[PDB]
């Protein structure tokens, strides 16, 4: 409903959105529910790998919830998945980055985003928050 809105904002502007995701580089990821089957479309931002042209990082963060997002587990699952950026839609596969690797990431995003450093406070003990690699297809 809002989740119809950003898209339907993200797909007008090129693939950017104002609000609380003003600037930042977005993504449209679709997937599809691992226990339903069911196709969903969510936006989010993403960062772009500095090391792999075509790789990009999203971050399963649910704004610091004590759980992981829906999203996360369908993607783990299905292994693969479609993607929005820019003007463009395409396949990724999609592989978890763990240890000093995710560390890294996440600092990065963080050093951009300083709320991402407020969401691993509140998740602290609790979870880590999963950072996802989707290459391009």
């Amino acid at each position: 409903d809002w989740n119809s809105q950003v898209i339907q904002e993200f797909r007008a502007n090129g693939g950017r959105v104002g609000g609380n995701f003003e600037g930042a580089p977005m993504v449209l990821v679709h997937h599809v529910g691992r226990k339903t089957g069911k196709a969903a479309v969510t936006p989010m931002m993403y960062l772009p790998s500095d090391d792999d042209p075509g790789t990009i990082y999203v971050f399963a963060s649910k704004a610091g919830a004590a759980s992981n997002p829906a999203w996360y587990y369908n993607l783990t699952t299905a292994g693969t998945a479609q993607v929005e950026v820019g003007t463009e839609t395409y396949a990724v596969g999609v592989t978890e980055v763990t240890g000093e690797d995710r560390d890294r990431i996440y600092s990065e995003q963080a050093r951009r985003y300083p709320g991402f450093a407020d969401y691993e406070k509140k998740t602290a003990g609790i979870r880590t928050i999963p950072v996802l690699a989707l290459t391009r297809t």
